[PDB]
């Protein structure tokens, strides 16, 4: 089985998880998610890297997932982050997601471990077959370890049809380029989204889909510009979104994500500046640059 | 506990699977080559032994089958480390209540720590344990590299963190980490993580090395750094340039699927592996074919 | 006019004998002039620059703006490490009647970002011939960073824009937009085929080629389809011509373009030391994907 | 058998003044090198400035140099382009002069194949009586010569003496050492990196072709000679000791930082030629704390 909903096309925001005094802040956290879907986000993606899914308990979990649904009630895809590097666990997160009504999961590939491409592909066929969810493949080198060959997505996309799509932060635009192309040859509504911000514009040259973005934390709107400026064939407005978020897609990543987009959405007074070791708050110099690009930016 | 501190040789060891479950008597046969071959240590569910996949019933049985048959003549050294400072804490408690003599300690993967937040980690479990700790580098699998001045600041001021396993291939890093631990704190322990970066980090002034070659080739793992630390750095410089072939052949895959297919050539395990890693091909089980033979394995 | 739009076809030096080849390269010349070219770039890296030695690079010039006849802009490699023996080369480029210069930053001897400035201004303050910076990272072993590029852009009048073959998107992305900030006019072609496209939607106004030496309409053709405002045609021509974009960089550039050439009957497959022919693998490999392409 | 030297090469700065070769300071700098027990003198290296210094320069420079010199140590002459007929007739330019033997890069900038850098120093190899130095220095080459291309070197071209390896990769240095020595048992392995000299004389190596011995020639003399004498703790402790001083001389291009050195030192003018410019105030402060760390100021 499957769930078409999760075939968004536009902004998918990687909502972070506020905490406060050691808790989920759920009253914190249903602000945000209506910030997101005043401005028109497609999607939202919750306990992805953004969400600090290595440091949120099980019971916090379906906590969160529970109160997304409800706050959000159908009018977007909520695809949870359920992925790990042992297959049988990730199976186990899916599962409960599948459970808790979510309509997908986004999936990294196993981290630490270093899968062959034969084992990524066993991965996602084992859940695959297990699951009625959409599945999104996240490639993210950087932080696994691996890289999913392009070659590799595309015999996904052929085979495993609960498998919606992938988003794809190897920020190489080789790869970004064969992503899209061979995918997409696979089998054609496989949808390609970005995992890097500033790759946007360039992956909705390629031929892509949109983004899975940490930017629209604190700028839905004109995230949601860069991109629906692009579908409606008018590049140049979008290059020009593109350019007037640089400033603030560079300063979210000057220390490590979710670390910058909390202390930013802590000064636009969304949230505690809270976050769980190994994370730690951000350095005073990286407050100070996000306030005066978040006031450049008209978002302070 | 200065049982832990040992120098030369700590065995990553696989952990054997048999139609889907941990295979012991197999395992109990490996532990006994690596007893009889003098390993100085065994490292027990590190990634070498599918940490990722074994769960927590399944690493019980595994430690304590481990001290059975070791009986306290070497260390049993634990993996127990994730990127959930909790969630660690509460591994390494465990493996303190099954009697491993320390834990291995990965810094956290994925989730990109700052180095703050690598030394607050540590911190964190070190005050809040009776185990000698030691912190694993790896930045090819975690994304994350411990700058050596970190590791410096963990060596001065955790007493309880006993050396680092120190798995960055980059001289410079082995060099500065050896050196600048030690001037923190004079018998911080500093092993190799890497088998080819052994006779390299035993110059730099070292303690060993955290090995996966000696799954297989343990005699001759502990010759090398025996040679070195009684002083013929031209032997040691030798065993290792004769142990190249298997070094590099153990890699030509992610490890351990090339040790598990030179185990199972060498009729010690199953070639099983759990997902998502798979048995080796048959280029690379041709190669270790090969080298094994060369090296007087097979 | 210099300012060229489009495809500046990097040539290769054809060779015969041991000796230039002036014959096979006029028809090259020619080739390349049919189907709608917007530049030419002689002795550049396709063009065995430092295996051609002076009066070959005087011949070869000369011929080469014969046979042009003012049809397109010919602009001269003419780069070294050393900012005097540049100004030398650039001054002889001057008076054989070149268009332009292409000035490689000097390799091999990884000077600072001020030093690459100074360079360009010392060079730039002793010519009247239009300059374009040439960025190769992966050759020279040194980076211009989109502000010092953005700085010459802005200083120096007479650098009339860069080649850039730093393939990261970020680079492309950085230089283009700096430099048209600090000069609205400031030209940015791509170094690299296969990042052409990318590089026009970033912004910037086409490439200097090694795949046009021997498919030069279809590189057009994906420049044209993007000026005209046919962005997904563009996207098209690009991927169509992505098996020839990889193949021609199997081996160092020029030895598998030479061996294309070749199979294709415009020269013989001889090239200087270092440099070797290319062998049977990637011989057979551009066979395949000449034929798939048409051009064989 | 004189151009296979252990120890240490200095690859000695061109010092300039007002625009001009500077004689005056180079033999002081010259007779610094011999009196504090240098092996062997590299001239027209990348430290030399070579792609600067014009052809007339090269010959004053050489001459002056073995005059000085006069056959105490091996003098080697930095004689390579990215073209193979021009680099021979360097080559032979430098064997006309009297050179020991010529230092000979990887063509760069042109990335040739590895069958192409085999057949670069064939063709010169066959055509010259000097020994040859193969020089691997990828960072700034574009191409690194793979051990077992210079394995096949060792074997086949008896005129090739040695090399020496820039690429800083502890695995390229170990390959290299092992293999070509494997290929041919005197084939010479110097470092090309000051800060990897310990662990390539670790590896069976034969000594450094050295920056930081144009400031420091006795400190890097002794850990060679520590090496070799048997005397690990020592040699390791020396290499401790230089630390500072050899990252100090790159946190600027190679030879910007070791010419303000020498200038602070009092041996020459603080002056390069383009593309190449003097030291930022930042690197000048830190030599200087450095260098009176070191002792030497």
């Amino acid at each position: 089985g499957i769930d078409p909903f999760t075939m968004f096309r536009g902004v998918g925001t990687a909502i972070v998880t506020p905490f406060k005094n050691g808790e989920l802040d759920l009253e914190s956290y249903e602000r945000l998610v209506r910030y997101q879907l005043e401005n028109g986000v497609n999607a939202l993606i919750v306990l992805g890297t953004t969400g600090e899914s290595p440091t949120v308990n099980e019971d916090e979990r379906e906590k969160l997932v529970s109160r997304t649904l409800e706050i959000v009630d159908g009018k977007i895809p909520v695809i949870v982050g359920a992925g790990t590097n042992s297959t049988e666990k990730t199976l186990k997160l899916v599962k409960q997601a599948e459970k808790l009504g979510a309509n997908g999961v986004l999936v990294v590939t196993p981290y630490y471990n270093k899968p062959t491409q034969e084992g990524l592909y066993q991965h996602y066929k084992y859940i695959s077959e297990r699951t009625d969810l959409g599945i999104v493949v996240y490639n993210v080198p950087g932080r696994t370890g691996v890289n999913v060959l392009p070659e590799t997505a595309a015999r996904i996309a052929a085979d495993l049809k609960n498998v919606v799509g992938i988003k794809e932060a190897n920020p190489d635009i080789d790869q970004i380029d064969r992503t899209v192309s061979l995918t997409k040859q696979a089998r054609s509504d496989f949808m390609v989204w970005s995992g890097n911000d500033d790759r946007t514009f360039y992956l909705l040259c390629a031929g892509g889909d949109g983004v899975i973005s940490v930017v629209s934390n604190v700028a839905p709107k004109q995230m949601v510009e860069l991109c629906a400026e692009y579908f409606s064939g008018n590049l140049e407005k979008s290059a020009e979104v593109h350019a007037k978020l640089r400033p603030l897609m560079k300063a979210l990543f000057v220390e490590t994500n979710p670390i910058p987009v909390k202390a930013a959405l802590n000064l636009m007074g969304f949230i505690e500046n809270e976050l769980r070791l190994p994370l730690v708050p951000a350095s005073e110099k990286t407050v100070e640059l996000l306030r005066n690009v978040l006031k450049e930016s008209g978002l302070l």
